[PDB]
């Protein structure tokens, strides 16, 4: 199918498209259709082409006439995309550099029809990964897209993560600039660097270190903070090669999980690291990752992927995230819950199912290789003590 035609149609529903991209890990790795990955890159960069006066509508509606009055400089071309918004560089009256993430107008009101239209385009493209059927994507995307609209809550999540990561040697969260925040605008101090989804050209040793730190953060989110971002937006993680630090800009749809969920989940990962397939299966059915009735090949998609996670966490040798077989297994975990079930599971169960795999997949994209047993034993030990 013709790429720029698809790009043009996806741009009309860019919020829905990019959010779905985050949820499905649509990226240039060993598994995704390369034409599809390139199309999604084009949609991201096409924030450049989105109407001027749409931005100023949102700024008008949210902090009225006079906002410009706060600024020495407002860059009219965004420097990044963030699904239902785009991020602009500004300089406040005073010189302070900021990053203003501005929502497209009326996204909350066009969610159902936008998700509808997105699935039409993706269905006709014939580029969707195997096992993903549009009708099974609709509901989960509509719900997650509505959550992304809540920039007041995203600001609150950013504040909490900044507190959690205070003093961290690698990660940092820029300060929220309250005077430039509203329901539809989220402003932080500026960050600089490689977006991580563009970091493939860095040295092996630097990619290894970035990704080791990313997977550790994932484990801490799951088992220490109990506060986690489901589908992160790696294009809004910024590596500064000068400081050797990664800035975290996007906290959309961050979730708290109770002890009951996290208890059972860590038992599943422990079982996988102990190479206990039957216990992974049983506890997966308890969790409702599986209903227990899946056809054998789909059951196996789930079990083979979780056991690959366990393989990494059980090995004192470096794990090679970038192999095509590992990349494929982790992607093929995603369709397991995306089917019509007799009993719809809790929304948060869907999100938890995708979380660890998403982190493995940015490691795959960046062709990282590093040992994982120590991070898991640390995380597990730490969790068990508080038990």
């Amino acid at each position: 199918a013709n790429a720029e035609r698809i790009v043009r149609t996806l741009c009309k529903v860019r919020g829905a498209a990019l959010k779905l991209g985050q949820m499905l890990s649509i990226q240039d790795d060993a598994f995704i259709n390369p034409h599809l990955a390139k199309i999604f890159e084009r949609v991201r960069q096409s924030a450049d082409f989105m109407p001027l006066k749409q931005m100023m509508k949102t700024l008008n509606n949210d902090l009225g006439p006079n906002w410009r009055d706060k600024l020495e400089y407002f860059e009219e071309r965004p420097f990044a995309a963030a699904s239902i918004g785009q991020v602009h560089l500004a300089r406040m009256k005073g010189g302070r550099e900021v990053a203003m993430k501005i929502q497209y107008p009326g996204v909350a009101q066009s969610i159902n029809s936008d998700v509808n239209n997105l699935m039409a385009v993706l269905n006709m493209s014939n580029m969707l990964p195997e096992g993903l059927f549009p009708e099974h994507l609709i509901d989960v995307l509509r719900r997650e897209l509505a959550l992304e609209c809540d920039y007041q809550r995203e600001a609150a999540c950013a504040r909490k993560f900044r507190d959690l990561l205070k003093g961290h040697p690698f990660f940092y969260v820029p300060e929220i600039v309250d005077e430039l925040c509203s329901p539809h605008v989220l402003t932080t101090e500026l960050v600089s660097g490689f977006p991580l989804d563009q970091a493939e050209g860095l040295s092996q040793e630097i990619r290894n270190e970035i990704c080791y730190n990313i997977l550790v953060l994932c484990l801490r989110e799951l088992f220490e903070f109990h506060f986690m971002q489901t589908d992160p937006n790696w294009s809004n993680f910024f590596y500064d090669p000068q400081q050797h630090k990664v800035a975290l800009l996007d906290f959309g749809a961050t979730r708290e999980y109770d002890r009951s969920f996290t208890d059972l989940y860590i038992q599943i990962i422990r079982a996988a690291a102990d190479r206990d397939r039957e216990t992974v299966r049983a506890k997966s059915i308890e969790m409702k990752f599986l209903t227990g009735y899946e056809v054998k090949v789909m059951e196996d998609a789930h079990l083979d992927a979780i056991l690959i996670l366990g393989e990494a966490f059980a090995s004192d040798e470096p794990f090679d995230f970038g192999t095509q077989s590992t990349t494929e297994k982790i992607h093929n975990l995603i369709p397991v819950m995306l089917r019509h079930r007799l009993v719809p599971p809790p929304e948060e169960t869907y999100s938890l199912h995708r979380k660890m795999g998403g982190s493995f997949l940015i490691c795959s994209k960046l062709k990282a290789r590093f040992p994982c047993k120590a991070m898991f034993e640390e995380a597990y030990s730490n969790y068990c003590k508080r038990q």
